[PDB]
């Protein structure tokens, strides 16, 4: 006998014993005779039209694919809740937070970032890490990463570097000139660059390893005071990676070691679980902050801005059918409850209006109908109509309009979001030339020894080979420019690989 | 006061008096703070993206709109029960007759055929009128007109002459020409035709007219004995048609007329009901039935097969919300009980494709789950999955392919279909030259009075006129085929309109 | 012999004479046996799968609908030229104005605002009025209407009146109490609902009436310094209105009564014509100016700004076909060329995001390379990829993103954005009861003469009569604001219509 | 210096050295004055709407994606002509056959056939061979696998075996019970599973590998006279495997292997080839024939029934933009020019539906007239109009009916089909009894040799083991029904598996 994902119909069966198989049908519910014959005439004869079996089942066949996601495609998945564990109320007035002890409904989608639906798991990439929460003042979504940092800052730059790491528009091939000519004309990727090549770029699974909110949110209270935060959900279960001469032998034997891996755990009762933190920083402090504050490619260090924990999150449920809870998950950074806010972040920005809209074209119009989608703890009630794929009751005969004398829903003046001032030139200001190097030369002396250093080197090494020589040059004096013995450590490995 | 259908809003107030108004939130829960005033810097200063209050209202107002249906688009719907009154069971098995006195739910739309969704209401066309019965063994879909015929009988015809009936090409205006140069050429449609122009194709409102099945139908008894049918559905309001000096004036006063009259009858208590009576053809008359039995052009003459009573359709009930229960039905042809099961008739066999074809492209591939769509008082259980919009469990993480050895769904022997044998060349056989004249003759000289034959003929001309001359005397040449004074009354006339 | 858009057939025949007529095909260019007889076995027996003759038509029909305009769904095009006729290099530096006597392609949709694809011309409501122009500096599209103002100041409350303006949710019947609580609620409506109900509400066909681009908007010069604009372009043929006794019977007469004129004056060379002029505002006067310059319920008065003329519109082509030119044309007041550009007007900033969003989901993702929305007066090059439908070479094998040291496009910095300076809080400013009747008082008392005032009254109190008695007093109110007897007047007309 | 593939954007620059990189632009054509920063108030604020650079690329970012193929979703393509070497008129009249030397433009696109988008193409699985042929009678596509048979015979249990082959629909792993208890329970798929697991399961990539039409088809001449017909590609690159070892190394080192080999030959003058063959079947013969002639699990033995050669096709372009000229590619089998027809197969009879459903969905309506689908060497004129996107004239102001009186395209008689006869009760006829052993036992008795019946039960023993005891002796007895020794070997195997 197997591990538990490998008898999912095996259990279904038994746990049907006692009853009679059902009646199969058509979609619209009449018994069929016979589903392994066509209506033909003669039995060396042409089918008919007639055959309205046939054409039912196959014509639902042909129509089984969606638009896969135009990033983050391979995913795993599970159900699970948030309990909160410490009191921060003083920072936020969400509902999500409001006592100690409640536990709120949440949904967790793991992924890669460039690899398609049918892509390997254990490859060098980051790692998507999203969350939905299910409060009574709607849906929050905190879409995270298992690096607190990212490749860019400015959302006009994302399409781009997305192509970069995806398949040649002709040969439809990986491209290692079209991966490092980004990156080398961009340096502001040499921080989330350095994390990627040493050793947490392949995570041993999903439950080993953190997850960060990355952006910088507001947060804001009953008194009407806010703060800026950054979120840090860690794992109760340690970090650990796997090697490079290992992880690629998962490619062939198991290419869903991670799917695999998510499911057996949750079916023999270890639940994974991670701890919930906060950092906070007041709009005082944010001026006097060296680097901005809303760089996504800046981390806030520990030193100057402790960790303030929160709570746990644990995934305690498998999903029944994959295709119904978890291909059709929709996370929306736009979905934040009252007291939590969008930062001037740019790259966040750009976040609020290119989820709805993708949205709307994977999956339809009326995306957030689909069960797992809903706010099924909220009363959704508003002056929306119509659309394809309508489901409920669209709201009954409640007048459709807004102001009314009919009684139709109404604000609420206390969900105000907060009042900040702005000023200066309206611009496209450069960003291209901030510090692209304090932060990662930090990294590079400070947190690595010396044996991961030179496994570092070696990782980017082997595969900034592939490239040309001029595209290589111009990657070793940005690497240069972080530390002089960093660059020449990565040079030294590429002038023997070049014969 | 006012009539009940102008005092909706005024009502739903009332039903509400003692609630006071929901929180008016997003389409993901989310209280809105203020929602008639847009997030802007300064008084008089530029939009924000931060503002997605904003963005996800104008984004769902942006896709209400779905394809309206490429024939019968202007609709009117209401919804009551289908009650069995006499016995037919030594006919058919179907569940929907399996003893008198037995209630099954109806769902019912009528419509015109041509104009668009703000065509008006009171002009000459024939009349949609489909009931979707829901049986324990599935959805029945019984999709009849106000006319035991039609205007042709093959289905290859079907869209050229749908074209013609439309607007022109080019210049997007109703074209004269374009229906009288297919209707000339094509003499089959003289019976239907003559039908249209005649005092019934102006029916007051909905509630005063006939149903009809047109096509014939095959029953099916426990014995596994066949016999071909019709299906007549008479008003119990009695016939009402409105003149065409009316017609025309509350043309521009209520577009809608036909829509209120359904509403406010409903509303008022006064019920609209109908009849269903059924016509039973054997096998062997079938044989030596002077005509084809399966022409759609032709009728079964009541003195040869009476007029055998079944049940009563009422509509008693109003629909909540339009778009949901009456824009979004869908009606099904091919969607047929064991018991009842398709004629040999060529336009029918066009039917059982053409319906679950468009269907899947106006409303989506999973149309079926949509609630007036779904068969709610029967279980669906099948191998067929995922699909954009999946809204249930998707059938669990049962097995999706048979057969299988893990007690999935099993094929019911009981609903085989009634087993015909047949024999000719396979090709393409030409109908054009079956009997076109004889039945149109009858209702001519036999059915009308001296009066109506009068009307009749200055109808025709006042809409013939616009033609031109060489199509003008080639349907004139039509109309005397089937009577010369019938040919020359309307000849005489059109020679007055020619100046 | 009838008027030249009825014989459209006739002459298509008539060019074709000498050649011979195409061979009948499938879509995929098949040959066309027999298109009159379905496949079947044996004359009376059913139809055959193997027909794909049959399939490929039929399915091709059952899609034949797309998505209708969301609002101005009835329409009419036809297409032209723009030529310079003085020089206003000194505001603006686009290419469109470069020197007299350069002509630009235009294409022009005209359209009611409530109706639907089948609704009726000569009705009370705005009529449409959208220019495309043909840049070598890409599209524009100037997306007007008859009148210089319109109903509301915010785009928040768009969905909304559009909603009160169309049919109710439940009934589907036009309804009255949701017209004049909307109104009546909101009375920053009193200025367009003056022009409405006036004698320019139903105008004589498209050919005599004005248009306005009615926003707000920005030009800019070569050596950087800015100007606000209004763009007006007043009919050549004169102003004409129908008779509310004209255009009632036109209504069941004619219904495309605009459409058919618009095709005739074409066909017959009498091309219809209008003069395009402009308002200037500086920077400076925009400051000192009583009310709020972007305010789209505001004039600019011609004593204080007048009117400099720029050019020509000449409309001298019908379309080909109508569903290929006409109805899939996309119009985005997003498409401007360097030297046109944007003021913060509020209503104006929501129609940037709002129009290629929905022109996504009516057409589709890549409805940019429609032909006739497709900018083909420019090179189009960027790093946009793939999507439903792609129809070109898709930019070949060049490098998809940016930067990049392979010689893709690259940015053009002459065509940077004039940079404003803006200061104040980020919220929701109230803005209902900025001065609401003013301007109306002048339009009332100043530009009506005695005789129109009281048609004015009578049109509004024939339409107001239909309202609930509260509603009716709210309105009234409303109106007495603008002028005592005014308001005295409307109700002096519904203590008669009350009985 | 490197393979050609690595160097196409190197080549791509090469190609331009001279001419200057172009002005970057919207989708409307206006040109972009930055594209690497955001429009922002002040250096650390809020992100605009008026700024329409961005939401204009990041809207069809968020679109690019469309549903990947229901199977066979990986892909590879490249592009060529046949040309004909021998004489095949007298029996069939088709264009692409009528003399020597005769070059037809053809595309064509190899596959796997379960693996998604991303997966490894050296997997052991059947293979897709589809070739298009552009004639001037229309599109012809031959639709063909890389074996001469299949694993069922009756169109009903397609879905069922595809879900079977792919993933669990809870744990959305590949499960080997799903796979095998389909296929004990129906032991047809003994012929073509015996293939899957023998050498030639795992090809040395597409240049290596024959293709076959695998269904019967039929060939009508100018008499019109009939005859059945088999059609097999044989490469010019001689048959070539890969070892089980070296293919798994492969699948993590080189997911994307086959794809580049295709491309790198080509790029380099090294030309693939295959040779097209005939078998062919007199009516007088097929009805002697042993088995059912029209049985997709039946081969026709060489013995009886010799290769007829006809011409070569060959590949010598490369695809420019892969995602337009190959992701878009869609083959229908319903394609068919006048000399070519469909056997009564009732696997091919089902085909006929399929393709041109799954394809409206997938792509789209109007998914013909994307220029890779287009008919390009023939005209198309027909009576279909409108449908989302749109692209060409939409065939003018032509009569849109049939029959018309204008001139509008005509039949052509020549383009009848051959007719033939049937008879036999309309009934559902069990085919699950058909000879399923005999051609097996030949295929491992006379073809194989001791070394690779040895390997064929390794590879099947290492794939079964996974399976449960139940399933394992299932499968193995019907093993045993083909040879006892067959059955034997695979037992000796699996009890040294089982430990
Ligand atoms: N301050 C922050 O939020 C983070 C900082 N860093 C890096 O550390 C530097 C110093 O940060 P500071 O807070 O001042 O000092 P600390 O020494 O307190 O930061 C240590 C952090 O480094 C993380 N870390 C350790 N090894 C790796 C690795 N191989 N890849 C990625 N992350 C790793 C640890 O994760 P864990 O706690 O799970 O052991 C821990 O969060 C920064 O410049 C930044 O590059 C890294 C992560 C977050």
């Amino acid at each position: 006998n197997r591990d538990p994902a490998s008898d999912q119909m095996k259990h279904w069966k038994e746990q049907r014993a006692a009853q009679k198989p059902d009646v199969l049908t058509t979609g619209g519910g009449n018994p069929v005779g016979d589903k392994l014959n066509s209506l033909t005439v003669g039995p060396r004869g042409p089918l008919l039209v007639q055959d309205v079996v046939f054409t039912d089942e196959m014509a639902h066949f042909d129509r089984e694919r969606i638009p896969e996601r135009v990033v983050h495609a391979k995913g795993a998945g599970a159900f699970g809740y948030f309990e909160v564990t410490h009191d921060i109320t003083r920072y936020s007035k969400a509902k999500v937070f409001e006592h100690i002890g409640k536990r709120t409904p949440i949904a967790v989608r793991f992924s890669t970032v460039a690899g398609e639906s049918g892509s390997a798991d254990t490859v060098r990439d980051p790692r998507g890490f999203a969350v939905k929460f299910y409060t009574e003042d709607g849906n929050w979504d905190l879409v995270g990463n298992n690096t607190p940092i990212f490749f860019i800052r400015d959302a006009l730059l994302f399409p781009s570097f997305i192509h970069s790491q995806k398949r040649n528009p002709q040969t439809h091939l990986k491209d290692p000139d079209m991966v490092w000519d980004f990156w080398s004309l961009r340096p502001e990727s040499l921080h989330q660059v350095s994390f990627l090549f040493s050793d947490r770029g392949i995570p041993d699974g999903h439950r080993h390893m953190n997850g960060y909110g990355s952006h910088t949110f507001k947060l804001v209270n009953a008194n009407g005071e806010a703060v800026y935060c950054k979120f840090h959900y860690k794992t109760d279960q340690g970090i650990k990676n796997l090697s490079v001469e290992d992880a690629a032998r998962l490619a062939h034997e198991d290419p869903d070691y991670g799917l695999r891996d998510l499911f057996n755990a949750i079916a023999t009762g270890n639940y994974p679980s991670w701890t919930l933190y906060i950092q906070v920083m007041t709009f005082s402090e944010a001026e006097i902050f060296p680097f901005n504050p809303f760089d996504l490619t800046k981390v806030w260090p520990h030193g100057d801005y402790p960790l303030i924990p929160v709570g746990k999150l644990v995934l305690n449920r498998n999903p029944v059918n994959y295709f119904a809870e978890v291909e059709q998950l929709a996370f929306d950074p736009s979905n934040m409850p009252p007291g939590i806010e969008p930062s001037p972040d740019k790259m966040l920005q750009g976040r609020l209006f290119a989820y709805p809209d993708t949205h709307r074209h994977r999956l339809g119009p009326n995306y957030l109908q689909i069960p797992v989608n809903c706010p099924y703890r909220a009363r959704v009630a508003n002056y929306q109509r119509d659309g394809p794929m309508c489901m409920m009751d669209n709201q009954g005969g409640a007048p459709n309009y807004y102001p009314n004398s009919f009684s139709a829903p109404e604000h609420q003046p206390s969900a105000l979001e907060h009042r900040t001032h702005f000023s200066g030139d309206v611009q496209r200001f450069n960003s291209a030339n901030d510090d692209n190097v304090t932060q990662v030369r930090t990294f590079y002396l400070k947190v690595l020894n010396e044996e991961q250093r030179k496994r570092l080197c070696e990782n980017i090494a082997g595969h900034l080979k592939d490239a040309q020589l001029f595209i290589q040059k111009k990657a070793v004096k940005n690497f240069s420019d972080v530390h002089p013995e960093y660059g020449s450590r990565i040079q030294a490995l590429l002038d023997k690989y070049n014969e």
